[PDB]
DNA sequence: GAGTAGTAAATTC
DNA sequence: GAATTTACTACTC
């Protein structure tokens, strides 16, 4: 009924989480094809399993598609 | 449009 | 020195 996270947040539409447990945003672009943008933080904030490579949580590469990339 | 599973390729501690 | 991540589609509701 709702996506939730690898714990016990609630993730908002849009989002979800992969098979590794990491973050993932699918969504149509004006392409007419969907896009996957990959992160493991949901925000800049938290953390990232050991060995993972580092990146901006998902929150802020959203940020860029909706504000002006 | 939303999400999943599987993969092809390249990369990293 | 080995193990891991990314990207798109295909199918589904």
């Amino acid at each position: 009924e709702k996506r939730r996270d690898n714990r016990g947040r609630i993730l908002k539409t849009g989002e979800s989480q992969r098979k590794d447990g990491r973050y993932l945003y699918k969504y149509i672009d004006s392409f007419g094809e969907p896009q996957f943008v990959y992160s493991w933080k949901l925000v800049a904030t938290d953390r990232v399993p050991a060995g993972k490579r580092d990146a901006i949580s998902l929150r802020e590469k959203i940020a860029e598609l909706q504000k002006d990339i």
